């Protein structure tokens, strides 16, 4: 995706629909020159409100859909702006369920203007079958006890810290949100079975010996709907370092009311031998817990006993940053 962006907010009624736009603004502010809102928009993202022509003059290359749709249909009100952006010289990028290229007007305008539609939720390049060959560079993967346990935030927090420290690193997106944030990645949840692991090898190629890939995790080895997606990361990713991610108050898996959440111990016992198959030197180096549903001192107490029991640094990166996780990568 050509950077920098104009962030499309559409008619999103508030900030709830604007997770992607917020993610770009917060994590890669240099990738956004401004926002464009339709009448009735209530998402006060806080960037410079620009017309298409103003955003073009400011250097924007891609109109990025930063708000949710519904999973339904791209409205004609939206396409009216999208078409005009194409005619104004913008590429489009969208992580929605409905694909821009399945809109015959968007596809034909894109073809006539020479502009590109980036439907980042589904693959647009052919990935190979993984070869398991050892790749130069270092690779860190977060694995968790459930979906939505902070894997993406943890990888983003570690990368941001490492960048501030002058450590060579790249956040390697594996889903549409992270791809729109960084402008590149692999939409692993939409990759065909046989190419899953190969797509993660493609995502994390040979790099400098002192370079870190911070791979965005997906699924869970303990989630019967997605465990194979996680497996492809664990092996395709060849991780040198695992971060264990966990949220402690939930009593069931995501969307699976009758499935337990495993402990950090069984996550450790199951994940490490699998990871060691692809990289025999892989180590679990730290634990990143979402403690937002605990009280302040409850969180501090929980983290302390986790650290003493697992013998690994355990932090909540939102409460205090990723610095102790980044320190753990140095060994």
């Amino acid at each position: 995706i050509e950077t920098p962006y104009l962030l499309f907010l559409g008619d999103a009624p508030d900030m709830l629909a604007a997770k992607v736009a917020i993610g770009i603004r917060d994590w890669r502010p240099d990738h956004a020159v401004g926002q464009i809102s339709l009448p009735g928009c209530g998402a006060n993202l806080g960037l410079t409100e620009m017309t298409l022509e103003e955003a073009k003059a400011a250097g924007a290359k891609t109109l990025v859909i930063g708000v949710a749709n519904r999973g339904g249909k791209i409205s004609q009100e939206w396409k009216k702006v999208l078409v005009q952006a194409l005619e104004e010289g913008f590429d489009l990028a969208s992580g929605l369920h409905n694909l821009l290229r399945d809109e015959p007007d968007l596809a034909a305008v894109a073809e006539a203007t020479g502009r590109t539609l980036h439907d980042v939720r589904v693959p647009s390049v052919q990935y190979p079958i993984a070869d398991g060959v050892k790749r130069r560079g270092k690779r860190c993967l977060a694995v968790g006890t459930d979906c939505s346990v902070g894997k993406m935030y943890t990888a983003l927090a570690m990368d941001a810290e490492m960048q501030a420290r002058g450590i060579k690193s790249t956040f390697r997106a594996t889903g549409q949100t992270g791809i729109l944030i960084t402008g590149d990645g692999v939409p692993l949840d939409a990759v065909i079975a046989d190419f899953m692991a190969g797509s993660i090898e493609y995502l994390t190629p040979d790099n400098d010996d002192d370079h870190w890939d911070l791979i965005e995790g997906q699924g869970s080895l303990f989630h019967v709907s997605y465990s194979g997606v996680t497996m492809a990361l664990v092996h395709g990713g060849q991780p040198d370092a695992l971060i264990l991610c966990h949220e402690p108050t939930r009593t069931h898996m995501r969307g699976l009311p009758d499935y337990d959440v495993p402990s950090l111990e069984e996550l450790r016992d199951v994940a490490l031998p699998l990871a060691q198959r692809a990289n025999k030197d892989c180590k679990i180096v730290g634990i990143s817990v979402n403690t937002q549903h605990l009280g302040e001192e409850e969180a501090v107490a929980y983290l302390k006993e986790v650290e003493g029991r697992m013998g690994l640094p355990a932090v909540d990166p939102y409460r205090h940053g990723a610095g102790r996780l980044v320190d753990a990568l140095a060994a």
